[PDB]
DNA sequence: ATCTGTACATGTACAGAT
DNA sequence: ATCTGTACATGTACAGAT
DNA sequence: ATCTGTACATGTACAGAT
DNA sequence: ATCTGTACATGTACAGAT
């Protein structure tokens, strides 16, 4: 009852939804006809939507868009970064730019902001860079205010990296088939943005799997009838929703938490659903145990300082390197807090 | 464990796979490319292996391979023929290498299968590496069927097909019911896939008789047979086997080895065992329903059901409703009624057919 | 010199074999 | 329980053509 | 090569029935 | 309280035409 209660408020309203999208859409559909029908280095770049609006995770308001503009490159040869898993130097019209990711990401930047300029119907500005993003973040205003993130990625339709060789373990949960199937789509890479001064910094991409995430979202049950017309509805999609809004509320109490993002909350459960492959073991009657099953898994990383990329399974996201521990103990007397209590800070 | 040592008979060995396949795979790749030769009609024609060898449901020996040349034609027309749900008038809205075969907009099917047959005939006819020949046709087949001899006796189906990348006809809006079993989005995406028609090739005076197609939805079958649990594991290295397949096996091996002994059961064929165990499989879609421990009980139920269907005279093809391969017009009552006896014999006496 | 239908190259599920 | 041939889907190369 | 049209998935919203 | 059925809305895949 009370965790329904929560859902029924992340809803988002249809209304909502639908003057979200059109302003959305109308925006990101000229920011793309530039690209193309003018003679930029990124011809051929196509549209692919990504992330939590487009999985239907997203919770309180259709406030954030992200959008993957990827660009087909022809037998580039890849160069992990000193070991990590994750990252990757790029190697052989793109010749004004090894490929540096930031020289490619600025005149993309520039392209985009030249066309905001000529946008006059409707309130959108480009937010200032940030450091360890990729994206090209457009802030719109309809009365009410949505982002969107342009994610520059270069496709590459060969064999994954050897990163992955032992990652998306789906084995015993959606099967050797769909894994198969899945790893003969393409793979995807973005800018590493940070700006610390380390060695090669400029020239680092990033390993995207969004649309593989996309698929196992909507395609996350054991059977193939799972939360469609004529199987049984699982709560999977509502545990993560939940997990993100404790997370979302913490963060925005807690300057600490600052290091933590949503993506990982994703990253440990697409963990718990592998753990847990059984569409009966995600039972809508059986949420409140979910929930909380999730709760201790997710303070079982935070205690040993593991949560292993989903496809990269040596990149450690909860490394003393990217995250300091006295962060992690921090989120984990707060969560274990919130969990002894019933969620307090749910009724805010 | 009775039936259990009769699969063993019936699987396959390797050995044999292997001396078949090398033989099979060099004729088919020769006659598809002599397809794309010269000004050939069917340049284009693409290979699409089907039946029962390529489900993994072949019994007993690797002696019968299935194989379709089908030609994408595009801009095409279909006129339904007299309400049958399975037999249809292909027609043309432009005037194309097939102009030779039309009637004035209606693409004549015999008129097709006979210039592909003489094709295949003549390319058969320079294969001099193993002994293969092409067997006399028989009415109501739109194949073109190999007997090759390696030492073993070896039959080869092509198929002739056309291939329409529309919508499927209307007449199977309401087949295919797999909703509950694999569920909407497979429904969804089988339906995106191309649907096929393969000549109809009867002899029997009916107006059209040699413009008629028949639908065919092999490659439907094929999917279906190698991604046949609700759960996405079923028979997976990392999942639970099933015993569903090893029905199928033993009810075609039943019919198989009655038919080779009974003339009265010529009217029936493999396809219809296999189109009831769509519809068992649809009635019971957990993989729990097809556990191996209970293989004697669910072989079982997949003989009541078929008894079921040859009495009451109904069994409807699993993608086009309407169309009952168990009519009057297609079986006599006699020639089913002789087959549930023997059925129903079989069934209450110890299956002694099975160790003949 | 560039283009492209044909076919080799690669990876793996399925299932027989040891 | 692991090793292994066939089938099949998709990436890529290049002799022969433009 | 680009774009429209079609089909049905995923949602939200709400009355009527359990 | 929840389940079921209809209406309403967007996202996405791809056939066919221009
Ligand atoms: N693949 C990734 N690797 C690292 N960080 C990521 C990745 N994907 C997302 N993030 C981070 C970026 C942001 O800080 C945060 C949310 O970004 P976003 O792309 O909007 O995710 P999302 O759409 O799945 O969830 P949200 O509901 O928060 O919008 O997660
Ligand atoms: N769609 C169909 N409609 C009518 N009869 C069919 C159909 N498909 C096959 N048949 C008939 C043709 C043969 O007489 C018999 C078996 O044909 P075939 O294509 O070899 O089937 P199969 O490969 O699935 O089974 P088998 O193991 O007996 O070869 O069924
Ligand atoms: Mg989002
Ligand atoms: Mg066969
Ligand atoms: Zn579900
Ligand atoms: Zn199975």
């Amino acid at each position: 009852d009370k965790l329904k209660k929560v859902l029924d408020k992340l809803r988002l309203k249809r209304k909502d939804i639908s003057e979200a999208a059109e302003t959305v859409n109308k925006v990101v559909e000229r920011l793309l006809r530039r690209m193309q029908k003018r003679e930029s280095e990124f011809k051929g770049v196509e549209q692919l939507n990504t992330g939590s609006y487009y999985e239907h995770v997203k919770i309180s308001a259709p406030n954030e868009f992200d959008v993957m503009f990827k660009l087909e490159v022809p037998r580039i040869e890849l160069q992990e970064y000193y070991e990590t898993g994750a990252f990757y130097l790029v190697k052989f019209p793109l010749s004004h730019f090894v490929l540096s990711a930031t020289k490619m990401l600025s005149k993309f930047r520039k392209i985009i902001k030249e066309e905001v300029k000529e946008i006059k119907d409707i309130d959108v500005s480009v937010e200032k860079e940030k450091p360890g993003s990729p994206a090209v973040t457009l802030l719109i205003r309809n009365p009410e205010e949505i982002s969107v993130d342009i994610i520059l990625a270069l496709e590459s339709k060969g064999s994954w990296p050897i990163s992955t060789k032992e990652g998306l373990p789906i084995q015993g949960w959606l099967g050797t088939k769909v894994r198969t199937n899945l790893r003969r789509e393409p793979f995807y890479l973005v800018p590493k943005n940070a700006k610390d001064g380390n060695s090669f910094q400029g020239e680092t991409w990033r390993l995207s799997f969004s649309h593989t995430e996309k698929y196992i979202l909507n395609n996350h049950g054991i059977e193939k009838t799972c939360c469609e017309s004529s199987g049984a509805k699982c709560c999977r999609k509502e545990c993560l929703k939940l997990m993100k809004y404790l997370l979302e509320q913490l963060k925005k109490e807690f300057q600490e938490l600052d290091a933590f993002c949503s993506y990982h909350v994703k990253t440990a459960i697409f963990h718990m659903w592998t753990q847990d492959p059984q569409d009966s073991q995600w039972d809508p009657r059986n949420l409140s145990s979910c929930f909380d099953k999730l709760l201790a898994f997710f303070l079982e990383c935070l205690r040993t300082e593991k949560l292993d990329h989903y496809f990269i399974p040596k990149f450690n996201l909860f490394s003393q390197e990217l995250i300091d521990r006295k962060s992690k103990e921090f989120l984990s007397k707060k969560i274990e807090y919130e969990r002894n209590n019933g969620f307090p800070i749910f009724d805010k």
